[PDB]
RNA sequence: CGGACACGGACAGGAUUGACAGAUUGAUAGCUCUUUCUCGAUUCCGUGGGUGGUGGUGCAUGGCCGUUCUUAGUUGGUGGAG
């Protein structure tokens, strides 16, 4: 009950991911690749098939939300507001995390890996 | 572009930077073009609004300066005259 709800929103404070409309499927080919998540909603099967394309032979995981709409306001493009209009992005798909740099409660989303993935 | 902001759009399933090579130039200006890699919300676009100007107007002015003006000249108060 607290792996999908909140401990992956305190992953998510000032840390690295992917910004845009040109690196959403572009951090996948570094060397520095933690805890990534991809949206089980993308309209083509290549995407999703070309994520998994590096990390299912490697070290990166991939945990598969609904949409990436959903994502949009956690990749840190809040248009959530008081005088502002709540529906201003269409998400993110694809966004890694380079460095944690705060370890308050970066454990769940790991416990969450080798539970079952081994 | 060194067009700030403000609003809408564009907008992670494809906004924007940079750049080797060649006909391409006056020019090793990616200026543009053919082709392709690269940059990470930075911007780009429309609409308002700034802003810059050795642009106008010295007869819209300030300040400074020249001059009549290198000569002795000028002004109140209170009484006097009208
Ligand atoms: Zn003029």
């Amino acid at each position: 009950n607290t792996a999908l709800q909140e401990v992956l929103k305190t992953a998510l404070i000032h840390d690295g991911l992917a910004r845009g409309i040109r690196e959403a499927a572009k951090a996948l080919d570094k060397r520095q690749a933690h805890l990534c998540v991809q949206a089980s909603n993308c309209d083509e099967p290549m995407y999703v098939k070309l994520v998994e394309a590096l990390l299912a032979e490697h070290q990166i995981n991939l945990i598969k939300v609904d949409d990436n709409k959903k994502l949009g306001e956690w990749v840190g493009l809040c248009k959530i507001d008081r005088e502002g209009n709540p529906r201003k992005v269409v998400g993110c798909s694809c966004v890694v995390v380079k460095d944690y740099g705060k370890e308050s409660q970066a454990k769940d989303v790991i416990e969450e890996y080798f539970k079952c993935k081994k």
